[PDB]
């Protein structure tokens, strides 16, 4: 108990954190989007506690690991209670925690500086890559550590600790098998830490370096673009990694401008020769990426960007002038900016007709389908935006409209269809060499995304001559399934009042789209579909054959049921697979309303599974036990049967529900009916021991005692088979007679050897019960006994020496052994050494006055046991010769084993000797 | 509020069924327990009895936690897809002034729920133009959206409610509001002359229902309430607001005598 | 027993603290020049709970030490006194790491100072210097 005291805080606190790290890490894994930021976004959240979790405060990890690693209780002394091995578990089962919230703060914290670097906000982004970076290096030198030297790391010394517990060994009966799966815990542990020494830092802490020195010598006039007279500016410089984090370098000092907009800075020559990206920043606004840097550039001009915002401007005139103005002075056009983003795609953001009329121009055609690194080509950048006039100044250009985009496969089209711009898809109509639908990455037709739209684009789309409105995709969903998954009524209605629709198209699964609406429990559109519109509703699925009224009741979905169910139009006979009925369905579910409903509708109170089993046979089968209480009431078969004859009270017994059993027992429904195979429900209460029913009955009729199916087996054989303290206790209040017996002949005494149980023993052999009984094959309780291997009954038993003697032996056996006429004691000795356990010879030989008797090694050359061969030839001094002239080695060299073989020749055993 | 509600209601019965089902559970089961285990006759069956009436409690405060519905909306609507400055308006009109530069965000109007605002756009510069146009994509889910606008690092002011399928939003309405509720006269009479002559409406509401009506009793302007009472019907006068006030009670509140008479 | 598990948890606190200092006092020095700035800086970081570790609260230093000077237990008693000597040396690897920790947070919160000093950056330079 003080060692309890000792240790219950830590591992209290160990199991609590890890419990509540994986209910949080499931909750986590199973949010929404925003839901998913706003967690990870709260300033006293778990990301927080789960970085200090390293500190060695109280209710951290390390401090626990480490308390327990020091003052070496996981160690076990000597044998005792399981709390050493219990805390051991715990301490394994924390450092498998601690490496998993590891991993959870790594990708958490990488998924929170991409999705930060994808907007541009560079401040939280800093913040999230400099906590990223101290998270791994801290939990890397926590685990492991910066290299080999006295702190040995943790796991290191857990491993210390297993082979200490190893080579501890102070028992083996299971511990070898627990050392075993031990062992593989420590292989799993190596696997570990050679993937986090293989793991490398997602993160590149070294910096660039800032321009060294700025000039403003080209003369452009101020006022013109993002230059504001008396506005600050800044610099900063990040590394161009594709694969890891870079961190961006602290920003320039203040720069004042004046007179002056273009300016000329000039940056130093890296020394790891690797392209730097320049941002540029103006007061506290949004930063901007303005260039790259070449390890052998030393001029940058930002003209480039500022192009950019001049071809991106919101008003179209001005944006013209500082354009013209700025092509005067002379910048380039392949400039790339943010994710590959080209200067056409940014006019097509704008929409200004002014500055694509003049890109056109002495243009090519790769540049005009140049398309950046995400696949969005200008006539996608141009769909989206839902510009007319710039689409339709493209299509005069002959760019490709087919063009798709990497990742999710969407055409310009699907763009137009989910943003819903009916004018983009008018004009671009007039393009020839269009196509009405495409393949998506699950094959989503563009009506698929015009749905999502509204109802404008829909009747766009059903207007064109072209137009497939039965499109299936990959998944196997046609528009009208999804279009009335989502509960848009109207979209649904406008489509299938332009043209028909196949209302009774399903999925590969045979799944029809009221199928989805009764699943899904959305109750107005599947009356509107019903009344307003004809459907077959007895469409049954591929697996399971299961209905519309199935789907409905499943998941509880009680309201949609009942309409179907009211409604005439589909039946309610219909049978799945498996046989589950609409009543067995309801029963399934326990709703209670539902079946009164279809009760007073009218149905069959006797419906039949595949099985012939009755309803109340589920309601039985079933966590509620209301069910056969309201069936009762309502009026039910008390005797009903099934295919196997199984009774309601049957069946409760076999699965042990004990309300179940006392509502049946309350209603006074006859135990008298069987089932095919004849068994009494107590037998199946004793399968799963219950002990209030084993009293019910007795107090009903205490015949049943001796109850036998055709098995032939008393329930007492059973119940001692079950290894049930109470039903055994119970019967013995009662006294069962001990001479019956089944066709195997297995007698409870049999059992309780099997059990071990020493009280058990004792009554048994208090009450003076033969032991010598057998059973048509003829073997007994003796051998049973010592083949279990258990010495307290052995030496109770040989305690009370009048009801056993060792000189008597059995005659059965005599006759089965005409030749040898060995004893209880020889024989039992020689069949210990046959079952190759040394102790329990060891056992006996140390009871047994003298074991030379049995003739030891002349049966373990029989049975080519090498252990007990060497055993008694060194340490019993057995003469290898023998009593008898049949040497033992000749038995090895019958039985063909090779190290007996080579050990007995080796001992001087001669194989000539006849 | 939304982090609490999700969390607490997940750490008593679980957002979905597990091995863990919850703590109320685990007191049901040590409370069945306890039952299970021996009890006394008469006294400490009453605290079998009073354990009961604790559970009836549980299982009434469970099935009341499972029936509780959230209060908040975490979904955020779309923000506008194009901006262009197509209206002819010269820039030194109301708010909008030479180097500013302005945020737009969008929110789900919801009358029972509070709805989340949407993270604001990027920083758009103003010049030569002060009405702005803005084109929006249509609601998935086909719901009313409020917006709201923010000037620098100013206060964010409600500027108008979006419809499922409307996308031409002309931003002039706001602009004639703050016009009409401008401290200054002659300045705020010119350029509400110069809103309405570019085109705007009357009866776009906000701040719980307030009107230009109800703007001009506030602010006391003089010139633009004798320029609105003619050609105006009865009913735009006595419009109440979501509360309840009206034009005349607001002129009471402000204390302007003038456009009380 | 009882004695060992009264004196359990503060020599086991003050042991796992003076370990974790002894094992980061090489981590930071040995850490490339921009993770130090950026380790250092951390909001949660090593130096605020160093900073923390002077206040009565029990995961702090003085607890410990303060406990075992008042209750007395470090003097031997009787023969064969092993928790005795045992909480001694706890105590005086806590005074050890107690001075090691008063010498360190000065190095750098000078080096902040005048490293955010020779670039300006004066409102990070009056909280180092406060602190």
């Amino acid at each position: 108990s003080i060692q309890d005291a000792k240790v219950s805080p830590i591992i209290s606190k160990i199991n609590n954190f890890a419990r509540y790290f994986d209910t949080e890490k499931e909750r986590i894994r199973g949010l929404k989007l925003n839901d998913y930021i706003l967690k990870l976004e709260e300033p006293n959240g778990i990301l927080l506690h789960f970085k200090e979790s390293r500190t060695p405060t109280d209710d951290s990890l390390q401090a626990p690991l480490f308390s327990i690693i020091e003052e070496g209780y996981a160690v076990p002394k000597s044998i005792d209670d399981e709390l050493a091995f219990k805390v051991l578990y715990a301490l394994l089962y924390g450092t498998q925690t601690y490496v998993s919230v590891m991993f959870f703060l790594l990708e958490q914290y990488s998924f929170l500086a991409n999705h930060y670097y994808e907007k541009g906000y560079l401040e939280k982004y800093d913040e999230y890559f400099n906590s990223l970076n101290n998270v791994f290096l801290d939990f890397k030198s926590s685990l492991v550590g910066t290299g080999t030297s006295n702190n040995e790391g943790l796991l290191d010394r857990v491993l210390q600790v297993l082979m200490t517990v190893k080579n501890s060994e102070f028992l083996g009966l299971e511990k070898n098998g627990v050392d075993e799966m031990l062992n593989e815990k420590i292989n799993l542990f190596n696997k570990i830490k050679e993937e986090i020494e293989g793991k490398q830092k997602m993160t590149l802490s070294e910096t660039p370096e800032n321009f060294a020195q700025i000039s403003f010598d080209k003369d452009i006039t101020t006022p013109i673009g993002d230059w504001r007279d008396g506005r600050e500016v800044r610099y900063a410089v990040q590394y161009a990694s594709e694969t890891l984090f870079s961190k961006i370098s602290h920003w320039s000092d203040p720069v004042s401008v004046r007179e002056k907009a273009c300016p000329t800075l000039r940056m130093p020559v890296d020394q790891t020769r690797r392209n730097v990206l320049v941002f540029r920043k103006f007061d506290s606004s949004k930063p901007q990426l303005v260039g790259e840097i070449t390890p052998y550039l030393s001029n940058f001009i930002d003209i480039d960007r500022d192009l950019y915002n001049a071809a991106s401007n919101p008003d179209s005139a001005v944006g013209f002038k500082e354009f013209t103005k700025l092509n005067y002075d002379g910048a380039n056009i392949r400039a790339t900016f943010d994710h590959g983003r080209t200067v056409f795609h940014a006019a097509a953001k704008s929409g200004n007709d002014k500055i694509m009329f003049g890109l056109t121009f002495l243009a090519k055609s790769t540049e005009l389908n140049q398309p950046d690194k995400k696949g969005y080509t200008p006539i996608h950048v141009a769909a989206d935006s839902g510009n007319a006039g710039i689409v339709n100044l493209l299509i005069q250009r002959g760019v490709s409209i087919n063009s798709k985009t990497y990742h999710f496969l969407q055409t310009p089209l699907h763009l137009a269809a989910q943003r819903g711009f009916v004018t983009t898809f008018q004009r671009l109509m007039e393009s020839p060499e269009i196509n009405i639908n495409e393949r998506d990455k699950d094959g989503f037709t563009p009506l698929h995304y015009a749905i999502r739209g509204g109802e404008r684009i829909l009747e766009a789309f059903l207007n064109q001559i072209s137009i497939d409105v039965n499109a299936k995709s990959n998944t196997g969903l046609t528009p009208f399934h999804l279009a009335i998954i989502k509960n848009d009524w109207p979209v649904a209605s406008t489509l299938l009042g332009s043209k028909k629709v196949d209302i009774n198209a399903v999925d590969e699964n045979n799944i029809t789209a009221l199928h989805y609406a009764a699943i899904l429990g959305y109750l107005e559109t599947t009356k509107q579909l019903i009344n307003l519109k004809e459907i077959n509703a007895n469409v049954v699925s591929s697996p399971g054959l299961l209905s519309a009224l199935h789907y409905a009741i499943l998941y509880k979905h009680d309201d949609v049921a009942s309409f179907l169910m009211r409604s005439s139009n589909v039946n309610v006979n219909l049978k799945a697979l498996g046989g589950i009925t609409p009543l067995h369905l309801a029963v399934i579910q326990g709703r209670k309303q539902i079946l009164s409903l279809m009760f007073d509708i009218g149905v069959n109170i006797e419906q039949k599974t595949d099985e012939k089993y009755t309803p109340l046979h589920l309601a039985a089968m079933s966590k509620y036990p209301e069910l056969i209480q309201i069936l009762l009431d309502q009026g039910s078969n008390f005797e009903a049967k099934t295919n196997s004859g199984a009774t309601p009270l049957h069946l409760a017994t076999f699965k042990g529900k004990s309300q179940a059993a006392l509502i049946l027992l309350n209603n006074e429904v006859n135990w008298r009916d069987t089932d095919e195979n004849g068994q009494m429900p107590i037998h199946g209460a004793a399968m799963t021991g219950l002990l209030d029913v084993a009293q019910a009955i007795i107090s009903i009729d205490a015949t049943v005692v001796d109850i036998e199916d055709k098995n032939s087996d008393t329930p007492l054989n059973l119940a001692a088979q079950n290894s049930h303290i109470d039903v055994i206790k119970y019967f013995i209040d009662q006294g069962a007679d001990i001479n019956t017996r089944n066709k195997k002949g297995l007698a409870p005494l049999l059992a309780f050897s099997k059990k071990g149980n020493l009280d058990m023993v004792k009554y048994l052999f208090d009450k003076n019960a033969n032991v010598y009984i057998a059973d048509n094959d003829g073997m007994n309780f003796f051998y049973y006994a010592v083949q279990n291997g258990h010495l307290n009954i052995v030496k109770y038993a040989m305690s009370e020496k009048d009801k056993f003697e060792w000189s008597n032996t059995d005659n059965n056996r005599r006759d089965e052994c005409p030749n040898e006429e060995c004893a209880i004691s020889h024989f039992a000795v020689c069949d210990a050494v046959q079952f190759d356990r040394i102790e329990i010879v060891k056992y006996f030989v140390g009871t047994l006055g003298n074991f030379a008797i049995c003739g030891p090694l002349h049966q373990a050359a029989r049975y080519g046991h090498l252990d007990i061969v060497k055993y008694l030839v060194e340490e019993e001094f057995l003469s290898v010769d023998g009593s008898k002239t049949d040497t033992p080695l000749c038995y090895a060299s019958e039985n063909g084993h090779f190290t007996v073989v080579q050990y007995l020749v080796s001992n001087g055993a001669k194989v000539n000797h006849d």
